[PDB]
């Protein structure tokens, strides 16, 4: 199971951790994806995820883009997690560095509630350009079933705990 969390909350845990590596000890049923709306898995945790499936996320991904056209920001779609989960479940944060209303972070957070455990990044984070201590705040604030937060940066994990 999940070691080494530090518990925030009732429902909420964090680590300083590789979402990748995380993802492969413990084999969760639900890996979240930092996913855009295209599903395009470039770079940031997509990319990396991604990577690890040796890019069968994103053959998989390009077909269900295919039959259904594009996410809505602030939604979600549950796919395979190959490698890494049972599932992954793709969820699409605003991104400021695209211009997107960070009001939409509250309504990604929502899909969470939705899997009654998750291993998961913080949204909007990292690339995506919005503050990770607002995303954590939104997070404690708006899920209520169990997530794991992997942190990649060990700088930011700092932060975000002393500043809790
Ligand atoms: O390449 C990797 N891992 C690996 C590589 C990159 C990341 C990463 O961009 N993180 C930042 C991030 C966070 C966060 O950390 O809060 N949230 C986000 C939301 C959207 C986009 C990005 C982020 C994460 C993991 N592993 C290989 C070597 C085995």
């Amino acid at each position: 199971s999940f070691s080494g969390y530090l518990k925030l909350t009732d429902n909420v845990y964090i680590k300083n951790a590789d979402i990748v590596e995380e993802a492969k000890k413990v084999k969760p049923t639900v890996v979240v994806n930092a996913a855009n709306v295209y599903l395009k898995h470039g770079g940031g945790v997509a990319g990396a995820l991604n990577k690890a499936t040796n890019n069968a996320m994103q053959v998989e991904s390009d077909d269900y883009i295919a039959t259904n056209g594009p996410l809505k920001v602030g939604g979600s779609c549950v796919l395979s997690g190959h490698n890494l989960a049972k599932h992954c479940l793709h969820v699409v944060g605003p991104n400021v560095n695209k211009g997107e209303d960070i009001q939409l972070l509250k309504s990604a957070y929502e899909n969470f509630n939705q899997h009654e455990v998750l291993l998961a990044p913080l949204l909007s984070a990292g690339i995506f350009g919005a503050d990770p201590i607002h995303s954590l705040r939104v997070c404690v604030d708006t899920v209520r079933t169990n997530v794991y937060l992997a942190v990649f940066d060990k700088n930011l994990y700092d932060k975000l705990v002393s500043s809790f």
